């Protein structure tokens, strides 16, 4: 019955850890996304844990194809533009494209959205993938649309 | 009387708990929220669960539709409010998209227990808090006894 | 002779990290142990790396035995119950009782007193095993009489 | 449907971590080039993890070329100068040239600039190594020109 | 005449150097307290003592009841005050209950040296900064000739 | 061509981490070595990764000699002196000198001097080992002394 | 025609595998034993089982007397005939003395499926294979189909 | 001109290590395939590393497919047919399949036979992976044919 | 059919270390019969436990008449011994029998012990066995361990 | 002074252990080269460390280039073919050439031969790099070139 | 019973018990002509260091104490010495070697043997200790620590 | 009092294995010392845990210099010349010169002599860092000289 904690909070002690940096990021992203197509976008995984859809944006934007559409940047002063050079890979690739990182990159006509949000820690640039879809049943037709479009690439 | 070096008084601001003035926030809110749908009073029983079996089993129910979980609310406005299956690592390929399980906080009305994984920002990545309510422990005790056969249902 | 750093100390500067947090808590555990037993309860060990009490402690509140006494909980919205459900058991224990990590148990006869004290940090909730005593000489029988309660019930 | 968190954000507590001093810095980056150069470079890598490029920038500074033109220091007090003496190089080279970090470095006829930016984490100081570009046909150029000019350096 | 990206110019609140406030302060009173008890100004020779043998035998002395280490303060009020030696690995247990190293300054009054593990808290688990303490050079050096046959005497 | 992030920064936001006891302590340890030189010394190794010639100071600290000169002490509470004992070591070394830690030793007829700064990571007490020299001959006929110096160390 | 480097010629003693003539003399004796006691062809169907669930049912079932499974014979005449269930770790200390899970075939003649648990030895310290025997598929399918029902009345 | 080890030997010490084994094998795996298709066969892939057409293979024989065909059983005491249930995946999979391991199988028109030949060491039985093909062109055909049928099959 | 068709010779169906194993147990077997005159039989092979061979070091260190030394495994190997460990503070001078290289055995309790040597790695290892008369008497003898426990604790 | 091991180490135990083997590959190998070139060829690396000349003569011989000469096989029943197939690698390649690993190729021009003698050890099939030369030149030549050769690519 | 082969006497050999076996009789046997008494195994791989330690630094300092009774090898090393190149202060003395070699304090009535060994090529060291009568090894434990005291001293 | 062990060795089981090969080499490298030097050598570190002095071996036959004198060859068909090359440090050096191991070299004033010979042990070449000298005095002169010649040649 007794509480050893008999401390007050200030009500901003309340605030949750960075939940006011991905709110504003969250809520602008979905803004844009309606300025540019006047739609209702939501959020459908926050640090998302798959790579092929994300792999196949990269080539698409690299390959300069037709509607994986820059929306916006995150970051003013972060990356704008970006290049495929790894000193590793054993043929190296010249193309500049614009980042990955730093933008948002939405395809409309499967009424999807992509967003890879810059953050700071631990002294280095790290990366939220974020995923929209302006409803469920387009975001169920891009989820079964990614193996097709890894068939025709294959 | 023995001296002691260190003679500064602490204040009241400097007493304040790492964490615990969000938590305890979402945890009152989480109860007065369930009080306010389910007409009783909810207590935790796990603040961050080591156990998964039966916090599977909810995340199963969700996905195949099944009637006993109930979606009681949403525990950030602007974080995930739907989710997918969909495992790459995964040979088998589902597809199926249903609400979310982070950002979600649950209840089994019947079971008289409420299931939540609280999201919470740590090292800039999203990670949560299994947290497991009960109304009371009699209700949480066959809860516990019934998830190890409903394995075998699933098997 | 003379010295590179110049700059003075407010004093709100001097204060030492978590002593003010750990104080509140320890003082009123010693309180609320005075107002309940009235007697001068004293901090032994701050963080008990010893594992054996602390697991006798523990079963002792699962047997429903009345020697240990939940004197108070810690914090208000923190776990105020527990169970000893386990995957990885053989043979799962379903037994549900009162938390361990949030709570104050004092063994009255013995003159020993048990804080599992939460704290928040990095991946999860964690705790801080303070034991509390009256005096040395019921410290020293507490610790004898550990093992062989420790081989007794088994 | 309601929500479980109700907090208020402040415009304050919007801001992200660390940017500020990023865009600071790069935006007066990208100011001191043009009040030297009178052309706008961009951003194209952050923390660059290429290395070939950047050692064949530190050869060109040691070795007293004028390709590298450096532009200004990013921190006052911090090295200005540097060495190249390793203990475990059984032959050691003694060159002092100036910093390579804390220093922004330009290939003006390339389009390309160098920036180590220095910074203080768990003790240490490390740096983030940033390229900058006029434009991206400066860059594919720059790229295609890393591996050549290495085959010379080798003959 | 080289331009600089860097140009904020920083008020006298953030120049200030992290952890030598609390540092500076427990120093200050420990050589002032370690005054008062024994009429001699102290100095600092080792901030964080990476060395073991002479800290271990503090404890052996305090645990045995010796005279010499001579018990000058607790440095926090609400951390132990009081400590014990049981081991649950230790085959053959120690029941002995003492005064705590940690949170306490232990000083040899004759010999000129002083010891103080300064409690401190990092990632939650509290840690101790091992300081030792001397009144002059040649005391210290003399007890640091003294460790080794210091040691294997307790031994006998 | 939009961006999303649009907080109006704070001009108290563009500060760096770390900088403000940097640029204070090296600009007093310049300071100071004027002042009793009469000649301005500058950063060459923020935290230096060498340890021969940092090495070669301590023994010439513990052996009395000329060549190194303690200009003053970096902090007032911390080590003003030390001493050289290692346990591990099966034959002793007793010598107590004064602190290499926390104090400014410079080779004055060499021009270089040298400081090891202490840092609190609030974790432990760590140390910056800084280096300054008037000019770069002066730097370059020290890291060249540095093996001769070493190879009558082991005669 | 190319030539080849190694031209020398294997003994027929180097076609032989390592270790299959024990595990195929074990093999065969336990086949012809399970031969002579049921009168039917039993098979292997797993040769080092990573199933833990039925062999974990044969251990307790043989613990508890169950009549449910049966002792066809012994592998090693020299090595454990018989066992106990003591696990210093465990509160609940077991004193059951049973006959031996290794170095022993077990058979529920019911299902038409056998065990063994055969010993091997290596690196000093003993270690097991386990084994897993049936006389026709369609009989172990109801086996591997049975399981999950003996496991859940325990449950 | 002199050197220290002069010991003289003969045929008898010139064998290596484990190849007597693995000729053996080797060799008649291709002559059963000879016989059984008329068609000369070669080792292409000793212990393949890769994954994913092993996993054809697997889902092949024990989906009832007509596409493998078993040439022979490598060993005559080890298994001959496995099954499939394990415990991580809640999918029973209580199929009865021909054993992938200690066969023998290939793909006839294709041109190509896989061998999962079984060895004795650590205690724990493992398996090499030899690939065998009759032609380079028939190979590099299915190689290429391998990465449809993953994209095909989701 | 089968591709490995080489038939062993009867010296390759031999299993390694069974050979020293058998004849050890037979002969330790053999030995407690002849001077005990009631035939031993093995229940643990290589025992995993450890509290009662800990007691049983201790009861041949004390000097007990409790534990009968009946035989030594290998002539040449270590015949004493002494549990100076350089570790602990406390020094023990004290010279006891040996228990590895010694067959120890209990004969009223009739359970016997056996650490047996073994040359692999570097260093020597042992094989620690239990043999007992009947399972009556291993199953009190199991049971008797956590009391002499609690004696030599308190 | 005595000595204690008075065994006089018998004739057939003076051998080493595996020069039997290599010595023969190794004097096999120089022969073969001498009636294919002409010149005599000695060992200069007998497990070469280094990687980059050996992963320039894998893509030589994948490249069709017609500098590297095949010379003979090692192995009878090993590999003759291979391909360059790695699951893991973004850029897919499904080349398919002869095999690295128990092949014996050569620069006849630039005077360097090089070997990789597979061997198996614990289970698993791996490899000796082997690399000769005709003279101290050839191979200071070859050294010289290698990394201006890497540039090339690039 | 499944296995019915039936192993020979040579299969029930234990491995490396021949050399050890043979190594300990030999060594015992020369301790015995040398010095008149008995010896036997009380250490076969001694796990601990303190009192080889001392053995190693009495050889070192030249002290008189320790006899040198036996080589075990002929062909490995005979001498040794104690440089070493991480410790700063280098001692260059040039001892007879610790390994290969059979040492004995004949009063106090203990010897010391460093059997050397190979496996996966590289020497490993079998220290092995013996003595008497255990009153004497009990002896020999109970001076160790104060002959350390008296080094230090 | 009695033995379970009841089997007499042979005089072939008695052989400590290894010591026949390494004394064939380590008499053989004295007895061509002695025929090149007249003067008689004797083994003073059997695998040399010391780096210095052998650092110091191959750089002065990496600069040909004077003071080591190449004695012999250990292995027929081993390697007689070596390379300097490494991809890991930026600057290489190209130099081709005798081997270290399979080799044994002598400083004659000095009186010590080194040999580093090779063996094959679970599929690899090692080597054996093997140390020769006359007289304790000779070598302690040496050991004295070291580090002097360390930093003489820097």
């Amino acid at each position: 019955i007794p509480f050893i904690y008999q401390y007050e909070e200030k009500e901003n002690e309340r605030a949750a850890a960075g939940y006011g940096t991905f709110g504003y990021l969250i809520t602008r992203i979905e803004e844009t996304l309606y300025d540019q197509y006047g739609v209702f976008y939501e959020l459908y995984a926050s640090d998302d844990p798959n790579t092929e859809y994300w792999e196949l944006l990269v080539e698409d934007v690299r390959s300069g194809s037709l509607e994986p559409e820059h929306v916006a940047y995150i970051f003013e002063k972060l990356e704008k533009k970006t290049f495929a050079y790894d000193e590793d890979e054993k043929e190296p690739d010249y193309t500049v494209h614009k980042s990955i990182r730093n933008s948002v990159y939405a395809y409309p006509e499967k009424g999807v959205a992509f967003a890879r949000i810059p953050y700071f820690q631990d002294g280095s640039i790290m990366s939220f993938d974020c995923l929209f879809a302006v409803n469920d049943e387009k975001m169920r037709a891009f989820l079964e649309g990614v193996r097709p479009r890894l068939w025709e690439k294959s």
